[PDB]
Formats: structure tokens, C-alpha cells, sequence
């Protein structure tokens, strides 16, 4: 039931398409390889006749091309891809009036949750219709802003993708999550944590994460779903200190919804990633004060913030931050 | 009821200590950082005039001078420090009659399971009689032994404290676990899993966890324990598809009991970590087929090798491996 019916129809002048970088690309900076870089180049090149077709001109980027001066020269944005380059796509994107278009360049393979139904890669002329008519529907969604203070903090940002001081509004927004920890995969993390603008609790852990609706499908939802073997566990562990197959799956996936909320909820879904001796709850705020040594706020898993000793983060949503987004009918 | 009594006393002549490196002592390389510094140095003194006051000849070394010559010197190494220190004092003991004992030395902030009771700190002299009269146990701890084979492999380990190929045994073994992934926290790892020579299964996670008994404590327990609000809202869930709170954390309890096992017993627990759409399962041996750009296998936090796409680690435990560590009465 999300969104709101578009009351014209969207027909843009100027269009920017940033395209996935493929497996066989990464090499140039293995039959099979070959195969997925043809499929994907072949459906950008769908892409892009059907928008001059229409007569839309076209501005074709990659990763390391895609600007903010392209995103303002264009009337919307289209990641061409999967997932992540909707992430790319929504990363230089701060203007909540500009749409963002993803089209899944892989069906087969690579299905993506933030993309226009696998339909419209092959049928894209059509979508181009439905939009032009009005027929579909804006989905704005909500992403998070971080804030930045304290001593020795490092506002710069880093595309991962390619290897005393008052508050301050990082470059980037969240679309899926900010992930708070430690640089290293097998180090743990140290930090004061205030929700809400609460008391500030001492926490150990391998790591913070803060998602958004959208996000709460992504990384959130596999650091706290449960398995239907778990369930079975803890009721036969119930049973027998106190069930068919259809009743277990049942709980289980009614547990694991209740992880996921609407995109449009103006709400933080605060995990802490496996705390050492509250574990997630719903949020306006979070604050973090960084109490390790080479620690990292990672947005969307693409964009990296140096975040050490002394460093306070502050992440909030607002308004003026949603990513206007389309869904289609089929 | 782990271990077999002492068939004799322990009565060695040469003794190495090492160590624990401070947060105070690591910027040499705010009052309380150095009160915290005073009673660690205050207590490895408590232990180096018990063991001469003995007459045991001793050698107190840091991470950075502890060294297999030095190991090979000693009858015995004493890890003094925390469960980190007892996991460096392990690192370089390969032999299973070779003794390790721990000592908290800071008990009222860094308590640490793999070190002996509180009390023998500050009364570490009575251990010493203990050890001579034979009053204690033998406690032989498994650890998990790693190879590494494939094309690019590099077989050097790092210390992190510090910053085409047949199979090759790594020189260390690990007594916590072997942590599988890539070298980035917010980065989703790509790897082929054979657990017991089983089929390889393609699998995307946040990392392989391959733990043992003794190791069943820590990471793992964290990456698999369940919360008790969990519990409670998987009963509800069935409660209401199909409660008291002592009746709630008792099956919460049992559950994350299963979690932990014998430190006695030569079995893996293996636990994929946040899998992306079996989680974790007893094991033998398991063999993983590395499939990430910049990966790593950390043993016990402290060791880290390379482990990029080609290379195959295989784990398994090994008799020559086990540990021999003491319990001592109270
Ligand atoms: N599940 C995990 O263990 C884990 C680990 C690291 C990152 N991630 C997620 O990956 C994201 C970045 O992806 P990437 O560009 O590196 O691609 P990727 O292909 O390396 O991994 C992302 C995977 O999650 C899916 N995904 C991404 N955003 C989603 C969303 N909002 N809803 C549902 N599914 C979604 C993608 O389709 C893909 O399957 C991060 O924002 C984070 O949420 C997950
Ligand atoms: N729980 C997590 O999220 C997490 C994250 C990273 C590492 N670790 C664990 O930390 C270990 C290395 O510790 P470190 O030297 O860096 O010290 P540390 O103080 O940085 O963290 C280790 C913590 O776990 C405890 N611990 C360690 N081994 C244990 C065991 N066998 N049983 C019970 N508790 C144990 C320690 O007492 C300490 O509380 C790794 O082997 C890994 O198991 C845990």
C-alpha cells in the first residue's frame, strides 16, 4: 500500500544512466564471466535506445564518472544493475524532488529488492510509457543524515568501491544502513551509545547498525533473523521444559517480519551486532561516541568515515532527505 | 568434571612470563589508565618474587620479545594478563606437554576464563604449592590446526597487535577459533564450504566462525546465543499462532547452553556468520574455498594470513595440538 499515485506524467527532458562496473570490468582497472558482461552491456544498451528513442538525451556513466555536476545536469537519475548501483545512484542524490530509477540489468542472476520489476528490462519502452502516462505510483523513501564532531575527526569520505570541531553534515545520506565498527572483520568494537538522546551505555560489540525501512530487508535482516531450526529449538525446548513443520516455519516467518518495516516509516532500526556481555529497538536518534582505534562508519557499504577515539556521530532522518523512487505495476 | 589429576608435582626450573601490554604502555609505542597500569605491574611482580622466592629461574618478556627460543628455553610459560594474553602465551606453544597457565592480572575489570581462579592472583604462592604438591588438574585443551593450499597462497602469518602450492601447515593453531572472511567488516564474503568432505556449497556471509570447545565461550557464543526477549517473542508468536518469565529465561538459557561445549572434546563448531538468503553445525574437519578479493583468516584475533580467491584452508584437530593447561581447586 505504499506510496502515492503520480498526479502527472514523467517525462524528462534529460536523463543520466550509471551503469555497474562487471566482474570481467574489474579485471581491465571465466566462459561465464564473459557471459554476465554481455547480458548486463546488452540491456544498458536497451536501456539507453529506448530513452533516445522516446527522445530523452542520455548521459552514459560509470562508477568513477558519476558526478554531482552529472546528477544536477539531469531531471532523474537511472542505475543500470543491480542493488548496489541503486545504492551508487542514491549516494549523490540530496535533492528530494529528483526521481531515481533502477533497472536490474541481470534478472537471472543478480535480483534486486530496489529495482522496477525484472519485466521492464526487457519491456523497458513500456515502463517509459507508464510513466509518461502517470501510471504509476512515487515511493518516497526515507534515508539517514549523520552528523560528525568531536577531536580529530576526518569529514572526508571514501568509495570503497576504489580501494576540536563542531557539528558536521556529512556528504552522503543512507539509504539501507550506517555501519558503525571496527575497520577490522575479527576486531571488536568500543563505543558510548545514546538512543533517543538517552544515557550513554558502555558497549562492546562487533559493531552498530542503523537502517532505515528499505535498509531493514539488507544487512539488518541477517543479523537478526532467526532460523526455522532455532524456533524448533526453543519450542521443543518450551515443550519439554513445559509442533508440526507448517506451525514452526510459521512462527519463524512471523518472527522475521516482524524485523522489516515500510520504507516510508521516518524510523532508525538500531541493531547492536553481537553485543559481549537492549540488543535492536526503533529510533529517531542514535549518537555514538567512538571509543576504538581504527574504527569507520560505512553508508550503504560503499562510502567509508573515519570514526576514532573522540569522534561523536549523530544520525537522525528528515524530511529533506527521501529518495523519490517509482513503483510499477507488474 | 574435565581433566585427569596430576600424576606427580609440578615443579618446573625455568619459567617465561609474559606479559600483557597496558593501555597505558600501548602510547609509549587518563588517571585511571595508569591506575589500571599500577595494579597489572603490581600484580606480574606478585608473580615474578613467587616464582623466584621459589627458586624457579624466570624470564618476563612483552608480545613484541616472546619468541619460540624463548618458549624452548622454558619448562613452562605463564601468561599473565587477561584471556588475550593466555591466547599470545598459546600461539607459540606447539608441544602437548608443554605446560600455560594464566593469571588475571587486573580481576576486577579484564575477567578472563582461560586463567586461573581470582584468588590465586594475590595468593599466586599457594598455587605454586599447589602445583608442587600436585594438587591440580591436567587440562588438555583442543585446538584447531590449519593448511592452506592453492595458487597466490602466502603463508606468512601478521601479528595485529603489531599492525600453485601443495598444503602447508600454518604455524599456529588456534584455541579460541579460526575466523574466515574479508579483511573489511562492512564487506560480504564469497566462499566454497566443505564441512566433513561433504559437497562445497557457494555461500555469501559476513565470515566463517570454526571454534572450539574452548572457543565455544567466545565469538561463537556471541555469534550464536539468542536473547532472551527472542525467546519471548518466538513463544508469543506461538502462544498466540497456537508464559512466565522464570519459565522464559530458563528456555533461553537452555538454548544458549547447547551453544558451549567440552574444551576435552576434538569437534568444531562450525557457524556461518549472517548468511545471505546449515548455519552452524559439529564438525570434524571443514575445507574453504576462498572466493573474496581481500580476505583473511584471523586466528584467535591475533594472527591474521591472507586468503584470497584460489587459495583452500582446511581445518581439523590434531592430537599433537591440544593444549595443557591446569585447574587448580578454588
Ligand atoms: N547480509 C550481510 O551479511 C551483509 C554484509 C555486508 C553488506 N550487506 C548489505 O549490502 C549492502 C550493499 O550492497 P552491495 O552494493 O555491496 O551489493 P552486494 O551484491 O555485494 O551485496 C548486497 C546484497 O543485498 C541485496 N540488497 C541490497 N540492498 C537491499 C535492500 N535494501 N533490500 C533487499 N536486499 C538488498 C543485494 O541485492 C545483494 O543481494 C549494504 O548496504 C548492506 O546492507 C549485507
Ligand atoms: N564477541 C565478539 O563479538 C567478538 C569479536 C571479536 C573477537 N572476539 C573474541 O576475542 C578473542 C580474542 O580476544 P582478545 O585478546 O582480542 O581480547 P579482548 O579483550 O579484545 O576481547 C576478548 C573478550 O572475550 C573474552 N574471551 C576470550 N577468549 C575467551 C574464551 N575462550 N572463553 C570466554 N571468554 C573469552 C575475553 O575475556 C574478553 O572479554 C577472539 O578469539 C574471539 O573469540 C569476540
Amino acid at each position: 500500500g505504499c506510496g502515492s499515485r503520480a498526479d502527472g506524467g514523467f517525462r524528462p527532458s534529460r536523463v543520466v544512466v550509471v551503469a555497474k562496473t562487471t566482474r570481467y570490468e574489474f579485471e581491465q582497472q571465466y566462459s561465464g564471466l564473459l557471459e554476465r558482461h554481455h547480458i548486463h552491456t546488452k540491456n544498458v544498451e536497451h536501456i539507453i535506445d529506448s530513452l533516445r528513442n522516446e527522445g530523452i538525451e542520455v548521459r552514459l556513466v560509470k562508477r568513477r564518472e558519476y558526478d554531482e555536476e552529472t546528477v544536477r545536469w539531469a531531471d532523474a537519475v537511472i542505475a543500470a544493475g543491480g542493488d548496489g548501483t541503486m545504492l551508487l545512484a542514491a549516494s549523490k542524490v540530496l535533492d528530494r524532488l529528483k526521481p531515481v530509477i533502477g533497472v536490474n540489468t541481470d534478472p537471472e542472476r543478480s535480483e534486486g529488492h530496489l529495482c522496477l520489476p525484472v519485466r521492464y528490462t526487457h519491456s523497458f519502452p513500456e515502463a517509459l510509457q507508464k510513466f509518461y502516462r502517470g501510471e504509476f505510483r512515487w515511493l518516497w523513501r526515507q534515508r539517514i543524515r549523520l552528523y560528525l564532531e568531536g577531536t580529530g575527526i576526518n569529514p572526508v569520505p571514501v568509495d570503497l568501491h576504489e580501494q576540536a570541531s563542531g557539528p558536521q553534515l556529512l556528504p552522503v545520506r543512507a539509504l539501507n544502513e550506517v555501519f558503525i565498527g571496527e575497520s577490522l572483520s575479527s576486531r571488536a568494537s568500543y563505543y558510548e551509545i545514546s538512543v533517543d538522546d538517552g544515557p550513554w551505555e558502555k558497549q562492546k560489540s562487533s559493531g552498530l547498525n542503523l537502517c532505515t525501512g528499505t535498509g531493514s530487508k539488507a544487512w539488518s535482516f541477517n543479523i537478526n533473523r532467526v532460523a526455522t531450526q532455532a524456533v524448533e529449538d526453543v519450542l521443543n525446548i518450551a515443550k519439554r521444559q513445559g509442533l508440526n513443520r507448517e506451525l514452526v516455519e510459521k512462527v519463524t516467518n512471523e518472527y522475521n517480519e516482524s524485523l522489516l518495516y515500510s520504507p516510508e516509516e521516518p524510523k532508525i532500526l538500531f541493531s547492536i551486532r553481537e553485543p559481549i556481555a537492549r540488543q535492536r529497538c526503533f529510533s529517531s536518534k542514535v549518537c555514538v561516541r567512538s571509543r576504538c582505534w581504527d574504527a569507520c562508519m560505512v553508508v550503504d557499504g560503499g562510502t567509508s568515515f573515519e570514526f576514532n577515539d573522540g569522534a561523536i556521530a549523530s544520525m537522525m532522518i528528515n524530511k529533506e532527505d527521501e529518495l523519490r523512487t517509482v513503483l510499477l505495476e507488474q
